[PDB]
């Protein structure tokens, strides 16, 4: 009936897209969404707004806000005898989550790139505050080690495209010249390919970028971005209608991993 | 105490930044914010919330849906009680506006093109139901005309990146090559640029593109996108601040418009 969505700042395109999509499904069956977004970072953050939300007596919550194992648990503790679905935690966190497959997203990147002939694979990560980022990092490691490779350089941004510039455009100012980079989201990838290009190198043939998300935009980057689609109009649906039977008292009582795919475009060669 | 925000799909970027900016001031004052999301088409659309958003008893309303001239009051009535503040109408309506000086905005863009040498200019419109898109075209139109200039081509579009592509292509494929395009917003200007790019041409140098927004993403297009900057931060600060000032009688009344600027990047190199 009325769904509250607490969501990490809507600036970044991804959760702004989740929100868009949570709605489109609640619309598909006349439920109502009220989104509340969180300050910045902190657990206290997410709670303050979870409150702001519970105060509108939403018939059920969807918590799309990066949270470590511990914090995450306390938020549910606070989620107060009302259906509560987490979208940005680890699956090892023992509550009510639906998160995309970090094991799968990270394999496919390394997987594809290793088989492409690449050796010098730079890593650009989300900020390590975000749980999802840390998984996606660890993720890449596992498969680069399983593959017996050291990353020539790993790095941190903040999901902002400009980070993908500043940071990738610095790695290069140090003689660290990869042949591929695995970029933690697409927005920073935009930065990455922008930096690579301007610093005088052909993206794709010269330093191939694999982004992460297939956000709405990225079909149009130049050239357009090989990436890891997470299907947000599904995390949209499944989560809406999970919270649905979940309101009625009708399972399922844990964590559902969602699959991914590699959208192979024009920045890998 | 609690501010309600109605908005066109969050999936577009600017409303987000706006929504996010509305927060950062509510944050600074100690207001809470709740945001609900308009079905992207109709007025039915928009006032089929505002309601779904008064079921929460919001201290005031900040309304970011494009509203034609009739629908404007047709809605300021529906609230009435109940202070409200439209963010997306004409500076011509007896409601309480705050918009961006499209005269200034559209001119700035024309002028710059005009002084830069061009006389073959295309116009990429916003969606013609968005009055904010309309107000712009006419701005371009009147100033473009004042220089005794006619556009080569005029195309519509849905604000989205993919249309910027779909449409710059449908243009070019006709055999219309402008030396510089005027484009409703940056999300579009992106697909705009990639369309140029792919049909063989150099962005800027062969067809310069002028955006409208300076969304966060824009400084990292390839190349950095020369655009008009609507300082969204300010709109938050101004509208949130004005909304309190409003809900206590002691407030300014009619439309209250605020300025914009041309940012010179590398798309008019
Ligand atoms: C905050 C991050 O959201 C990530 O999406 C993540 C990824 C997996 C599951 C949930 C979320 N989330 O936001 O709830 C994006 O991959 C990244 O661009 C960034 O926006
Ligand atoms: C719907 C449009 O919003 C525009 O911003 C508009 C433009 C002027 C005044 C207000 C708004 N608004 O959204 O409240 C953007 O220029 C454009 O990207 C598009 O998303």
């Amino acid at each position: 009936l009325l769904i509250g969505v607490a969501t990490s700042s809507l600036a970044l395109h991804a959760p702004s897209q989740i929100v868009a999509a949570i709605k489109s499904r609640a619309d598909q069956l006349g439920a109502s969404v009220v989104v509340s977004m969180v300050e910045r970072s902190g657990v206290e953050a997410c709670k303050a707004a979870v409150h702001n939300l519970l105060a509108q007596r939403v018939s059920g919550l969807i918590i799309n806000y990066p949270l470590d194992d511990q914090d995450a648990i306390a938020v549910e503790a606070a989620c107060t005898n009302v259906p509560a679905l987490f979208l940005d935690v680890s699956d090892q966190t023992p509550i009510n989550s639906i998160i995309f497959s970090h094991e799968d997203g990270t394999r496919l990147g390394v997987e594809h790139l290793v088989a492409l002939g690449h050796q010098q694979i730079a890593l650009l990560a989300g900020p390590l505050s975000s749980v999802s980022a840390r998984l996606r990092l660890a993720g890449w490691h596992k498969y680069l080690t399983r593959n017996q490779i050291q990353p020539i350089a790993e790095r941190e941004g903040d999901w902002s495209a400009m980070s993908g510039f500043q940071q990738t455009m610095q790695m290069l100012n140090e003689g660290i010249v990869p042949t591929a980079m695995l970029v933690a989201n697409d927005q920073m990838a935009l930065g990455a390919m922008r930096a690579i290009t301007e610093s005088g190198l052909r993206v794709g043939a010269d330093i191939s970028v694999v982004g992460y998300d297939d956000t709405e935009d990225s079909s149009c980057y130049i050239p357009p971005l090989t990436t890891i689609k997470q299907d947000f109009r599904l995390l949209g649906q499944t989560s809406v209608d999970r919270l649905l039977q979940l309101s009625q008292g009708q399972a399922v009582k844990g964590n559902q991993l969602l699959p991914v795919s590699l959208v192979k475009r024009k920045t890998t060669l």
